[PDB]
């Protein structure tokens, strides 16, 4: 007989509604453990300035409770970090959360008895207890990348990671440097400006930007997206990116060069990197050709914006238009402040940090009083890995990951019975929210399956799980993504494999997938009994 009926890893969206399902809509005993010193997730950790989601902001929050989607108001476009953290701290309270949320806590250790078929779950304070049934919600961009750059450990400053970023640092009138320009770098980066006695930007690779469009809503707006909430959430879920926008099905390259222009000067008015994207065209992350003129246009704009001819150059991305897309408010503008220096480290490497700042290959010391990693995660499987998380033969999943992670459905795992996701390996890619309401649901009907037939474990089929490897990789196979290096694949860490991790093929289709698996008595599945 276990401690619970389930254990809940992680205080995010993923397991604030994992939590709600299982107890509130089962009835089960469950208790969620998180790291953090308060709920949110990402949303409690990344306390940067700029910090904030892309996702607009009508569609980045749960869809499940049409009151709550009635009363919560929102009154900017996109959510800064407070205002994610204060809705989902909101959503702890009113469903009661709390009391079975434990804060300060690690999971060290998750371990499957076969002989009792329960998991045993171990906590850095020294704890053990067991559950039927174990929910891992880790966080596809949780674990935090801070390379090993020479010297590091010398800097005399205030040295943080943005996914660290503390509550008390304050950048203003300081000497300000950071390390990395994707999502998190170039948000922090134009927030930073504005602060910072000086910054200075320590750029590896230069990436793609559009704008935002970021700004108030009109609050008659807000009510009018409220009252047709229904038909978006449909729209949502049916949709590819899941975004809020409807999505192209003009091939760029079947309009005249002017219509193409035309389209691309729409988005970049409206804003929005996904939309840039996914909302232009329907293969500008498919067709070559498509992402020439989709890059072209965005280093048209850098040229047109950037004052500086050797800045605008370092600026100037050369790759394809396939890492996870980009917007700001005023990036490139950024740069024609007297405030801020970009080093370019293509040409002037890092040779080492130092006491004072950073030198580089030049020579030269970069003063820095705050120096900010903006260098990302070791993404999706990072968590998991660094647990001591052992299956069936007592095997840690490090055995099972040798070319790369694996899932069946992103949900499940073989070899670990018992044992949900939420956002594991070779799942959706999308605006994130609706994909974890999908696992969610699909969790709970599983688990209520259980309770009700009396089963003693659910468990994916070897060959269920490698199918599904197939599958990813044939889909990724038919994208542009896997030629561009970034974390999607892995390549971002030193040593990690580069694979397929995730299932490029939409949340429509990902849904479809779900449903159709469970309407077919859950295909690829041991149920036991
Ligand atoms: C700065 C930033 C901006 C983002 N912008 C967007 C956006 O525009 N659109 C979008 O859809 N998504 C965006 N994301 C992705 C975002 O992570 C997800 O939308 C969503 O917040 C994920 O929720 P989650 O619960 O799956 O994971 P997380 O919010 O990552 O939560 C996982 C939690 O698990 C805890 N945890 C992990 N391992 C352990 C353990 N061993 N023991 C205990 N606790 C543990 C962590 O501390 C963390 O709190 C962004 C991410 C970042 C970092
Ligand atoms: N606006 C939002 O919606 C938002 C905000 C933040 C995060 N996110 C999400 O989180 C993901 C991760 O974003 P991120 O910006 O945190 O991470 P990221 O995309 O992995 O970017 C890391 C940056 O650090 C650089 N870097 C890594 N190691 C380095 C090293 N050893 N030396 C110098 N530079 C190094 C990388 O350079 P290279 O390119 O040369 O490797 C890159 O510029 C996003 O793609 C997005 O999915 C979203
Ligand atoms: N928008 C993002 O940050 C994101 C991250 C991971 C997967 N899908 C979307």
């Amino acid at each position: 007989t276990p401690d619970l009926d389930a254990i809940v890893i992680g205080a995010g969206f993923g397991g604030i509604y994992m939590l709600h399902k299982l107890r509130n809509d089962l009835g089960l005993s469950v208790r969620v453990f998180e790291k953090g010193g308060g709920v949110g997730g990402t949303w409690y950790w990344n306390k940067y300035p700029g910090a904030k989601s892309d996702t607009e902001g009508f569609v980045y929050r749960y869809s499940f409770d049409k009151e709550l989607l009635r009363e919560y108001d929102w009154t900017t476009r996109y959510l800064d970090q407070p205002d994610v953290l204060a809705y989902l701290e909101h959503v702890v309270e009113r469903y009661d959360l709390a009391r079975d949320i434990q804060l300060n806590t690690e999971v060290t250790d998750a371990i499957f008895d076969e002989e009792t078929e329960l998991w045993r779950v171990t906590t850095a304070g020294g704890e053990t207890l067991t559950a039927r049934f174990l929910v891992t919600a880790l966080g596809l961009l949780s674990r935090s990348n801070i390379p090993d750059i020479p010297g590091r450990d010398s800097f005399a400053g205030r040295l943080v990671h943005t996914n660290a970023w503390p509550e008390d640092l304050d950048i203003t009138g300081k000497r300000v440097g950071v390390i990395g320009t994707g999502s998190t770098g170039t948000q922090f980066i134009v927030a930073a400006a504005k602060m910072a006695e000086q910054l200075t930007v320590f750029q590896r690779t230069p990436q793609y930007c559009v704008p935002s469009g970021n700004g108030p809503m009109d609050p008659d707006e807000v009510a009018r997206i409220k009252q047709n909430f229904d038909s978006i959430w449909d729209q949502v879920r049916s949709s590819t990116v899941a975004f809020g926008f409807e999505e192209s099905t003009v091939e760029a390259m079947s309009v005249s060069e002017s219509e193409r222009q035309r389209v691309f000067q729409q988005a970049w008015d409206k804003g929005n990197g996904f939309r840039f994207m996914f909302g232009t065209f329907c293969d500008i992350a498919t067709n070559p050709e498509a992402n020439a003129a989709a890059a072209a246009f965005i280093r048209s704009k850098i040229a047109e914006i950037v004052k500086d001819p050797e800045t605008a150059r370092k600026l100037t991305p050369t790759d394809l238009y396939a890492k996870r897309p980009l917007c700001n408010e005023g990036y490139y503008e950024t740069y024609n402040r007297d405030n801020v220096s970009l080093v370019s480290l293509k040409e002037t490497p890092i040779e080492e940090i130092v006491p004072q700042g950073v030198r580089t290959s030049d020579g030269v010391v970069h003063e820095l009083d705050v120096l900010v990693f903006a260098t990302g995660f070791d993404a999706v499987d990072g968590n998991y890995r660094a647990m001591n998380l052992r299956g069936r033969d007592g095997r840690h999943i490090n055995e099972h990951w040798t070319e790369g992670p694996t899932s069946y459905l992103g949900v499940t795992k073989a070899g670990f019975p018992n044992m949900f996701m939420i956002l594991g390996p070779n799942g959706p890619f999308t605006n994130l929210p609706p994909s974890i309401e999908a696992q969610v649901e699909w969790i709970s009907d599983l688990i209520d399956k259980a309770t009700r037939e009396g089963l003693t474990t659910v468990e994916p089929t070897a060959d269920a799980e490698r199918e599904w490897t197939e599958t990813c990789a044939e889909i990724a196979n038919m994208t542009l993504f896997p030629k561009a290096d970034s974390w999607i694949f892995g390549a971002n860490i030193p040593g990690k494999r580069h694979a397929v991790m995730f299932y490029l093929g939409g949340l429509g289709n990902y849904r479809r997938q779900l449903a159709d698996v469970a309407d077919g008595g859950y295909r690829g599945f041991q149920l036991r009994g």
